């Protein structure tokens, strides 16, 4: 079960999940898909008590990244751990972005709407 905050911008969603995999991530690709029908082109997820991923993990992240890169938004994640960072980056996922804290990460969401139209 994910926590949301609704914005007009973005959505701010969290978890608990230890471990992204198994259930989860058809769960968060539900909520995701969602979200998009509903207008919004931009997700910020907080992953800090991810340590893990599986197959379906990281098909689902590298989907759900690219449904907000298509409508000009973009997906970030939120992560202190550095370790995960280094996992998550080795994705090789182009657009996916993963920053220490929240309000880092809609800075970067408002900076890439900016980055469209004046990049």
């Amino acid at each position: 079960d994910f926590k949301l905050e609704k914005k007009e911008q973005y959505v701010y969603i969290e978890t608990d999940a230890p471990a992204f995999a198994g259930d989860v991530p058809a769960a968060f690709e539900e909520t995701a898909r969602s979200l998009f029908r509903e207008g919004y082109h931009s997700l910020i997820v907080n992953m800090q008590t991810v340590k893990s991923l599986d197959a379906t993990g990281i098909t689902t992240l590298k989907k759900v990244n690219y449904l907000c890169a298509n409508d000009l938004g973009m997906l970030a994640i939120v992560t202190r751990d550095d370790d995960f960072i280094d996992l998550l980056e080795d994705l090789r996922i182009p657009d996916l972005t993963v920053l220490p804290t929240k309000e880092e990460a809609i800075d970067a969401v408002f900076m890439h709407s900016l980055e469209n139209e004046f990049g």
